């Protein structure tokens, strides 16, 4: 349903839905085959060698959790691996209820219009936009607002990368920018069963393996923030007085990751500030409401000015009174930035899925392991890894690396 049809990598470019595509603001590139798998997703199959101009090399740079081959989704037949894994993801979180309400959120939040230096003129902002070659061979400025793409030179650092904007911080002024995510469908985590272990960097040789259907989702929230312009400044950090270890190592995790992870993590962000950013960005989008009733104009004779305006009074679910004018009810604003970052979070995921997960984002890396989803006799859409008949349906036995030793090959220890 979310990904209405099937797609084989060796499938001909259409100019449409399958088709050569280029990255602008990513510099000179040669164009790169891609697949949209839903309106405003797009899937790339490459190693991302394209949004950070010194991050092309793919070999394991000079002397950590982090993992290399330069060889992986350099063939066909995984670059077609890859789509079919990323395609089924995106399937298994859409069969929940909660993975259809981020889904349906990401869609409709569109980055917003404010590229234009004139406060009259409404504008799309190049950032969030590809240029689709067309079967004639010349190109079409498409705007999206997902792009899920192969890792880095580091194969698990999974993260969302965007274009930014001369003056405008999109990913924190409401406005909100195009998403590329790195992941791969073919590794995956390994964690602990127990909390005391999972929390130590010591102990612990990664037992169980974590669901890439989480994995993917908790980048999915992440990119949902930066998509409605609401993401936590970076510089916001929690210095970690929880674990002995981290305190340790003085260690800090950004409030933005405890926002996502949810579940008692994100009681760390005191009240004080919680309410610091919620007037923040309640402010901010005061602001767009402004900019929309001062809009009178609009380029791209792709959709009218009215069109437009309601688009993003519908993303930004905003007020419209008797004569037309837009306005922010906080009732409205405060349930959906509730929506975005605490009803979307990893742990109400896991409640979802009914996967065992790591309790809090507060760990420790266990190891690596190599994966295989595709098939539906190791992973299917409803169960993940925990098959119904199969005597892995009990205990999270499917998850367990050690009953279903099949499906799992442990590339790495980093304990
Ligand atoms: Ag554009
Ligand atoms: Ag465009
Ligand atoms: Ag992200
Ligand atoms: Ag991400
Ligand atoms: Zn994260």
């Amino acid at each position: 349903m979310f990904v209405n049809k099937q797609f084989n990598y060796k499938d001909p470019v259409n100019g449409v839905d399958i088709a050569y595509i280029k990255i602008p603001n990513a510099g000179q590139m040669q164009p790169v085959k891609a697949f949209k798998i839903h309106n405003k997703i797009w899937v790339i199959p490459e190693r991302d060698t394209f949004t950070n101009p010194e991050e092309g090399d793919l070999n394991p740079p000079p002397e950590p959790v982090s993992y290399y081959d330069s060889t992986y989704l350099s063939t066909d037949n995984e670059k077609d691996n890859y789509l079919k894994g990323v395609t089924k993801l995106f399937e298994r979180i859409y069969s929940t209820d909660l993975g259809r309400m981020l889904l349906t959120s990401i869609v409709r939040g569109i980055p917003f219009w404010g590229g234009s230096t004139i406060d009259t003129e409404l504008k799309v902002i190049d950032t969030n936009c590809i240029n689709v070659i067309q079967p004639d061979g010349s190109y079409r400025s498409e705007e999206l607002n997902l792009v899920i793409i192969g890792p880095s030179a580091d194969i698990i650092q999974f993260e969302c990368k965007s274009f930014g904007h001369d003056v405008l911080n999109l990913t924190r002024n409401g406005y909100g920018s195009t998403q590329y995510i790195r992941f791969s469908p073919d590794f995956t985590f390994g964690f602990e069963e127990s909390l005391e272990v999972d929390t130590n960097p010591l102990l612990g040789a990664g037992k169980f393996a974590t669901d890439p259907a989480v994995t993917l989702a908790h980048e999915l929230i992440h990119a949902e923030h930066r998509l409605y312009g609401i993401a936590i400044n970076p510089n916001r950090v929690f210095k970690v007085n929880t674990n002995a270890y981290y305190e340790m190592s003085g260690l800090e995790v950004s409030f933005e990751e405890l926002r996502t992870f949810g579940g008692h993590d994100a009681k760390f962000i005191d009240s004080l500030q919680e309410n610091e950013f919620r007037l923040y960005y309640y402010n901010k989008f005061k602001d767009v409401a402004s900019t929309l009733n001062k809009a009178k104009s609009i380029i791209g004779t792709t959709a009218s000015l009215q069109y437009m305006k309601n688009v993003f009074k519908e993303k930004y679910l905003l007020s419209e009174d008797t004569s037309g004018k837009f306005s922010v009810d906080k009732l409205k604003f405060d349930k959906l930035y509730k929506m975005l970052t605490e009803i979307y979070t990893e742990d109400n995921f896991v409640n979802f899925f009914k996967v065992i997960n790591r309790k809090t984002y507060l760990n420790f890396d266990k190891a690596v392991f190599r994966i295989n989803i595709v098939p539906d006799e190791n992973y299917t859409i409803k169960d993940g890894f925990n098959l119904k008949g199969a005597n892995l349906s009990t205990n999270f036995n499917g998850q367990n690396t050690e009953i279903n030793s099949r499906n799992f090959t442990r590339l790495k220890n980093f304990t």
